[PDB]
């Protein structure tokens, strides 16, 4: 990896995009769908939209080659479902992972 963490696998957010046909290829593409994230520790940063960045990178794509090897073929609307999950995962995480780091 090189220094990348699994957070694990979103608690069903029940969240949205203001897109019905994203909403729905959620509910649709879920089961397919890569829905955990994959970070750096918050030790060396400061900031989450950066790091978060990477996060979605690096989770999309090392599952998006599981998954395509399983029988998968994402599509930009898959991606866009993904990267919002993942983006909101990956930013929920550094909340969570930086509170950890300010305590000990
Ligand atoms: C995991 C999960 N993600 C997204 C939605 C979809 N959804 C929630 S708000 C809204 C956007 C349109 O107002 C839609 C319909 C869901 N139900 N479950």
């Amino acid at each position: 990896l090189g220094g990348y963490m699994l957070g694990s696998a979103m608690s069903r957010p029940m969240m949205h995009f203001g897109n019905d046909w994203e909403d729905r290829y959620y509910r649709e593409n879920m089961n397919r769908y890569p829905n955990q994230v994959y970070y750096r520790p918050v030790d060396q940063y400061n900031n989450q939209n950066n790091f978060v960045h990477d996060c979605v990178n690096i989770t999309i794509k090392q599952h998006t080659v599981t998954t395509t090897t399983k029988g998968e073929n994402f599509t930009e609307t898959d991606i866009k479902i993904m990267e919002r999950v993942v983006e909101q995962m990956c930013t929920t995480q550094y909340q969570k992972e930086s509170q950890a780091y300010y305590d000990g």
